[PDB]
């Protein structure tokens, strides 16, 4: 009998639609590494009369780099938004094409919510007493969408370039991350161009050559665990282009609750902490989040109207039903100053150049207006 069914399949959302194999559950892509035990369906842990999805990352399964020089981190997550074939069927062949290299592709998908909207959320999660109380991951965020086509000139000058100039731009530019290096023609030994799996040009990243484009920030809201805290952080960026030099950011164990650390443009709050010890094992929890997004001024980069965060942390305890109004409706900043929106994600981000052993379960997820 099936116990766990590794679910392998994954996607660039940014760069790729999604093919009809790769969605979980007629609702879901997976991202990160792809390792069969990273993720996997678990017919042993039912959650609402579904087979829940079991998150687990060895100690050396980082992956990717973090800001810091050396950094790692490692990534395996359900992303709630993603396109498809069907998403782009009937318009011209270059629409894709360009998102592809505009990396919006996700534009054209379902799953995000807009700017300055009000949303209910809804996720469940399950934490077996086996999990280290010092592991440094986020087990759920609600990420942003950055546009590229907005760009800082090797002057420093801020443009808001059209997807035709950006393709252009991108021509003579390799970026890594955020940050754009001269595009060089890679060969090989014999000098000769390299292809790919689809005989595609290959190219390498040369010195910087002043342009960077808007890419990749904080998640405006990420629920996790560090320093021996479960904790709730909430993120906000009213500068119209992202300065990802600005690491404003609150520690769970030092920043006060609701008390937000502030720089000339983010804010970065911990709307809640508790203990590691103090967090319910081997059960499934409930949250229930509530998000008034921030409304920002765009060009401006002006606050027009704050936030507001709530959420409800329900669970059963002695048998008895449990409900814990952990964030009681909390004006706060959140969100970034973009055009387009943000989208939910849950699973194992691990962070802090940490590589402590991280499992749980996750499930449930559902969203609505209010
Ligand atoms: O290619 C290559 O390489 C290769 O290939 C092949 O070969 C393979 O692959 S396969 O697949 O095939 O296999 C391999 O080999 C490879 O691949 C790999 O890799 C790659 C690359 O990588 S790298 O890394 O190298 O680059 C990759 O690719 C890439 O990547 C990817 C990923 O990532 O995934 C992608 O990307 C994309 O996507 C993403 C995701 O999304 S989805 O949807 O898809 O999922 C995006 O995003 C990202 O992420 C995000 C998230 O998640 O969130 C973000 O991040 C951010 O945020 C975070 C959090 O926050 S909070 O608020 O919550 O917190 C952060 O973290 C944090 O923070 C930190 C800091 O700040 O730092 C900390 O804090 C701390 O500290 C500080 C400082 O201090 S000092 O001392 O230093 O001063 C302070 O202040 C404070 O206080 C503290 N705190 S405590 O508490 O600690 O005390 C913290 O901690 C943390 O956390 S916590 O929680 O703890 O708090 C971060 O940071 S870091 O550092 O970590 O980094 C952030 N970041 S930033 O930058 O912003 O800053 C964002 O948004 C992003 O990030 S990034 O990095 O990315 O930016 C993105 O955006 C996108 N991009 S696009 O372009 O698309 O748009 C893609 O694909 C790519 O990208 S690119 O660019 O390249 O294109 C891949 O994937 C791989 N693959 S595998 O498989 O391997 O995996
Ligand atoms: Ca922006």
């Amino acid at each position: 009998t099936q116990t766990l069914m590794p679910l392998t399949e994954r996607v660039n959302v940014q760069a790729d639609s999604a093919r009809i194999n790769q969605i979980i559950d007629g609702c879901w892509v997976a991202v990160g590494t792809n390792k069969p035990h990273a993720i996997q369906r678990d017919f042993t842990n039912l959650f609402d009369g579904k087979p829940s999805y079991r998150f687990e990352l060895k100690t050396e399964d980082n992956t990717l780099e973090g800001y810091a020089k050396g950094e790692t981190k490692g990534r395996a997550e359900f992303s709630y938004c993603y396109a498809t074939s069907d998403d782009f069927k009937g318009l011209p062949a270059d629409v894709y094409q360009k998102a592809q290299i505009t990396k919006t592709v996700y534009h054209h998908g379902k799953g995000a919510c807009p700017q300055g909207s009000s949303r209910d959320y809804e996720f469940s999660v399950y934490i077996p007493s086996s999990l280290d109380s010092n592991v440094s991951t986020i087990f759920a965020q609600w990420a942003g969408m950055p546009d590229r086509t907005l760009v800082q000139t090797p002057q420093g000058e801020v443009k808001k370039l059209t997807v035709d100039e950006f393709v252009e731009l991108e021509k003579t530019t390799f970026f890594k991350k955020n940050a754009g290096h001269e595009k060089v023609v890679r060969l090989d030994k014999q000098g000769n161009p390299m292809k790919d799996k689809n005989g595609k040009p290959v190219y390498k990243a040369g010195k910087l050559n002043g342009w960077l484009v808007e890419q990749g920030g904080y998640p405006p809201l990420a629920f996790g665990f560090s320093g021996g805290l479960f904790y709730i952080k909430a993120n906000s960026d009213r500068k119209w282009l992202t300065d990802k030099d600005d690491r404003c950011n609150a520690n769970p164990g030092k920043t006060p609750v609701m008390k937000p650390l502030t720089s000339e443009y983010k804010a970065s709050t911990i709307a809640y902490k508790l203990p590691f010890a103090d967090f319910p094992k081997d059960c499934w929890i409930t949250f229930r989040v509530h998000i008034d997004w921030t409304v920002y001024g765009k060009e401006a980069e002006t606050i027009v109207k704050p936030g507001m965060l709530d959420v409800r942390m329900d669970y059963q305890e002695q048998g008895k039903k449990v409900s814990k109004h952990i964030v009681n409706n909390e004006k706060i900043l959140i969100g970034r100053n973009d055009e387009d929106g943000y989208y939910f994600k849950f699973g194992i981000y691990r962070v802090g150049d940490s590589t402590v052993p991280v499992c749980y379960n996750l499930a449930g997820y559902s969203e609505r207006l209010e």
